[PDB]
């Protein structure tokens, strides 16, 4: 709004009373978003023994019983009360003494009202000997900060001789062991390690508004989430809240769970796996995407980051979020599944896509016995199954069931079918009859089509009793039939044969002596589609 032709030369106190202390968690004094002051509109060139004066009158106090302690920000982040000199300083201006800060924050130190009346005054204070101390007793049952005031203590004084007033200002037996900490800054909380020194050596730059946290030495203390005043100051340090969404259910407004920055994925899941009663190792997450919102990609269940390398990407405004989904089975075996599409054929010899999920480490035996569970077999059939690999709709392999799955090509020109063996196929007699491969194709031996076929072939077997054996199989019109023509065909060379003739002879269908590399010699099946 407007400004005041003055307005210029004045500044803003804000004087903060000891009350303000009281009932603060965090590191420091109190909070400035929570700081409840009282605030002056000084001339900034008006002198301190002026504030002094009229700051009494206005507060109710005598003078000589308050004195001022400036509100000052150390090199290490924090702010605490530092000393001032009214008797020496008194006439300095007030914007010298705040040095250009507006607004200067000032801690106002009286005596209590009620001791006041009980005789009470506000001790001298020798700025070249004596140190102001904040107490603080840190409480492990209820994991909280309880404010125990202040002290006027000499600088040569003996920690030793601190305790009985740390005992009674925290409500303690005289005799209490302690443990004494001087909360230095944020994630910085040194022990006191002996107590038969003066405070000047005690502590690492002892000045005024320094803070000494206590708690009791009690076993009861390891029954505690956080024992110490340390590890309390740590977790506090380390505390943040992140939203958790799923990722399959669409506009999902999470939950907020409380974890620590220093997490590692196992802790992470743990906590959220309590929060939805469920196995850590039931629940897989995303990282972040950054720029973009929503999941990111999946994120390994060896990961060896923290939560604070999963959260670095959002701003100081952006909220903290991760995506999850449940999985009905072990992370670890999820990650490991190996998405095998087939094609299932049918005892009415049709075919269907199935899609089976074996483990990636693992065999053909284990793919055949996956399908063996989702389908349906024969009227009386076999109950056994193979694994064929086609490639230009013929049958260029069939798998045995101790070949690796990593083996099987991923190339998407392969065609891996499973199927049931036909009886006649289980157990042939080595000696005499053969498993041939068949194919159909249209003029050209290339231009093959259809679904290919394993045949058994007997030794000096009438070529029409392999004819009625195909008949059978692709059950069609028998005028249909005849218009076929059967050719056997090796390495691009085919050569037809006479229905009539019944010339079968298994060394024609054999290929070189011990030679199972090459593409073996097969039956082709001339007509169209
Ligand atoms: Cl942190």
């Amino acid at each position: 709004g407007p400004l005041g032709s003055e307005a210029h030369l004045y500044m803003q106190v804000q004087i903060v009373a000891e009350d303000q202390f009281c009932g603060h968690q965090g590191n420091d004094m109190y909070d400035e978003e929570k700081v409840k002051y009282t605030v002056f509109k000084v001339l900034k060139n008006s002198s301190l023994a002026e504030f002094v004066q009229s700051l009494s009158q206005t507060m109710g106090f005598p003078q000589d019983q308050i004195r001022l302690w400036p509100m000052q920000a150390r090199s290490n982040g924090t702010k605490r009360p530092a000393m001032l000199d009214n008797e020496a300083d008194g006439n300095k201006t007030m914007i010298e003494l705040s040095d250009n800060e507006n607004p200067w924050t000032i801690f106002l130190e009286t005596v209590d009202p009620e001791l006041a009346a009980s005789g009470a005054t506000l001790p001298k204070f020798d700025k070249d000997h004596d140190v102001m101390l904040f107490l603080k007793m840190y409480d492990p049952k209820t994991r909280s900060l309880n404010y125990c005031g202040h002290i006027y203590t000499p600088i040569s004084c003996k920690i030793r001789d601190l305790l009985p007033v740390m005992c009674d200002r925290a409500g303690f037996i005289q005799d209490t062991s302690l443990i004494l900490y001087e909360e230095v800054k944020p994630n910085l909380t040194e022990r006191i390690q002996d107590y038969d020194v003066s405070l000047d050596k005690a502590l690492d730059e002892l000045m005024d508004g320094d803070i000494i946290v206590f708690q009791k030495d009690d076993p009861e203390n390891d029954n505690s989430e956080l024992p110490t005043a340390k590890e309390y100051f740590r977790d506090l340090y380390h505390r943040v809240d992140v939203i958790f969404c799923d990722k399959t259910i669409p506009n999902d407004p999470g939950f907020v769970v409380t974890l620590s920055n220093r997490m590692n994925y196992f802790q992470v899941a743990k906590t959220v796996a309590q929060r939805l009663n469920t196995d850590p190792m039931l629940l897989q997450f995303f990282k972040s995407q950054g720029y973009r919102d929503g999941p990111g990609n999946p994120l390994r269940h060896n990961y060896e980051g923290t939560l604070r390398d999963l959260l670095q990407f959002f701003k100081p405004r952006q909220p903290k979020k991760l995506y999850y989904q449940q999985l009905k089975m072990k992370i670890t075996d999820f990650e490991n599944r190996r998405s095998f599409k087939c094609i299932w054929l049918n005892s009415q010899f049709r075919e269907e896509e199935i899609t089976l999920y074996p483990d990636k480490h693992g065999c053909v035996r284990d793919l055949l016995e996956e399908c063996k569970k989702a389908v349906e077999l024969g009227e009386k059939a076999s109950g056994k199954l193979r694994l064929l690999e086609i490639v230009s709709y013929k049958i260029i392999g069939v798998h045995q069931e101790d070949e690796l799955l990593e083996c099987l090509s991923p190339a998407t020109s392969r065609t891996f079918r499973i199927e049931e063996i036909p009886l006649d196929q289980v157990d042939i007699d080595k000696e005499n009859e053969m498993l041939v491969t068949v194919a159909h194709f249209h003029k050209e031996v290339f231009g093959t089509f259809g679904i290919p076929f394993l045949l058994r072939i007997h030794q000096g077997e009438h070529f029409r009793e392999v004819m009625k054996r195909i008949q059978s199989l692709l059950d069609i019109q028998e005028k249909e039939f005849e218009k076929f023509k059967f050719a056997i065909v090796m390495m691009g060379r085919h050569q037809y044969i006479n229905e009539d003739e019944y010339e079968v002879n298994l060394k024609d269908f054999e290929p070189q002596p011990g030679n199972m590399s090459h593409p073996r010699p097969w039956l082709g099946l001339d007509h169209f589609n």
